């Protein structure tokens, strides 16, 4: 039993946050979806009778949850799942650190990687992953409750990806699954660039709708994201964050919030401090406001 800690699997992550008080939107939406109980049984994302035929026992659309109704909340298709940014060493490899709360005999440690062009918003299916694993570990030694394996990192990848780790025990027929959300650096520097400030002059009436349009370098419609503000989200120090959360969730092309040293953009409960970032130049954005229809 266990999962990856370096990098953190999607389940280890949500849990290091604090199941009883999630911090990231994805994790909040995960506990609201499948309960807090799954986040504690974080070691049992498994299939007792895989026998090496994971493709026949893990249903499409529930890979992150091994089709276990308990972990239903892990299969959410979102663009904001917290993710580790990874890169190779001087030789192109990556040292994975798997945490085994119960060291059992090992058959293999297979690493799958989403195809080029993976779309976070489509629930992870087997065919969204590349056909054969990019790294196959066949013997390990324990070291302070973790299995450490050097792996050749796939080259040419770019953007947010999911590494799918399968651990097939040798002593029994069961295996464990780990959706690791990673993020690759392209062949060209892709630093988040700020475009404007998602500023709020005064509060908006409850039920009004707030729309953010994004235009590319050629003034073409790039993306659109709308959000009707329920009571309590219409505050001036509230709605800019409410919109910045709907944006980050549905999109990886534009992110609204605060940039940190690592390179991540997380919003804030601020009236002015929320910023609109895009990984290309010359982009522009507009904020439109539909007011609640009046009349009988
Ligand atoms: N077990
Ligand atoms: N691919
Ligand atoms: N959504």
């Amino acid at each position: 039993h266990g999962s990856m800690e370096t990098p953190p699997s999607r389940v280890y992550g949500c849990f290091l946050e604090g199941p009883e008080n999630p911090k990231s939107a994805a994790c909040k939406a995960a506990v609201a979806a499948g309960g807090t109980q799954a986040l504690y049984d974080w070691n049992g994302v498994n299939q007792g009778n895989a026998n090496g035929n994971h493709q026949a026992v893990v249903p499409d659309g529930q890979l992150c949850g091994a089709g276990k109704a308990l972990f239903k909340g892990l299969n959410l298709a979102r663009s904001d799942w917290p993710s580790t940014a990874i890169a190779p060493d001087a030789s192109g490899n990556f040292q994975f650190v798997y945490k085994a709360s119960a060291p059992h005999a090992t058959r293999y440690f297979d690493f799958y990687i989403t195809k080029d062009g993976y779309n976070p918003e489509k629930p992870l299916a087997w065919s969204d992953l590349e056909p054969a694993p990019f790294c196959s570990i066949t013997s390990v030694k324990l070291e302070n409750g973790t299995y450490r394996m050097n792996c050749p990192l796939p080259q040419g990848k770019t953007g947010k990806h999911v590494i799918y780790n399968v651990w097939q025990r040798s002593d029994s027929p069961e295996a464990f699954y780990a959706c690791i959300d990673v993020s690759f650096s392209g062949a060209v520097a892709n630093p988040w660039q700020a475009l404007g400030n998602l500023r709020a002059q005064q509060d908006l009436p409850a039920g009004a709708t707030v729309t953010l349009r994004l235009f590319d370098a050629q003034g073409r419609d790039a993306q659109r994201h709308s959000l009707t503000l329920a009571q309590g989200a219409n505050g001036a120090k509230q709605w800019p964050l409410a919109l910045a959360q709907k944006v980050n969730q549905d999109s990886t092309l534009v992110n609204i919030g605060v940039l940190d040293a690592y390179g991540a953009v997380s919003p804030v409960a601020s009236s002015q401090d929320n910023q609109v970032y895009v990984r290309q130049a010359g982009y522009r954005f507009q904020v439109d406001i539909e007011l609640p229809v009046e009349g009988g």
